[PDB]
């Protein structure tokens, strides 16, 4: 039950990143008058996914098992990490007048992706 706690305890923590990086497209969205609809969708989305980390270093809290409820996990991991992709690719898009921060949040979110893909699959490899 060892790195399920510290899967868990790195999920939280990535919530709490992306907890917070919500709260700066919002700003960022306060001054693009051409993206700002956009930006503040993504960011509540951003927050929505969130909740769904802080549940599932919750539920890993606990099992901490059985290979089933595991399994079940990491794709959901997977699936995250695929919808942070397409987040980032927009971000992208937009960054195309303050944009070199919209760059930077993409890559954040592309290594936040990065990190749980990993995560899906040291959790494949315990189950």
């Amino acid at each position: 039950h060892m790195q399920l706690e510290e899967i868990a305890q790195q999920l939280e923590e990535i919530a709490k990143q992306l907890k917070k990086i919500a709260w700066q497209l919002k700003k960022i969205a306060q001054g693009e008058p051409s993206a700002q609809g956009q930006l503040e969708e993504i960011a509540q989305q951003l927050e929505e996914i969130a909740k769904q980390l802080k549940k599932i270093a919750w539920q890993l809290k606990k099992i901490a098992p059985d290979s089933v409820q595991l399994e079940e996990i990491a794709q959901q991991l997977e699936e995250i990490a695929k919808q942070l992709k397409k987040i980032a690719w927009q971000l992208k898009k937009i960054a195309q007048t303050s944009g070199g921060q919209l760059e930077e949040i993409a890559q954040q979110l592309e290594e936040i992706a990065k990190q749980l893909k990993k995560i899906a699959w040291q959790l494949k490899k315990i189950a």
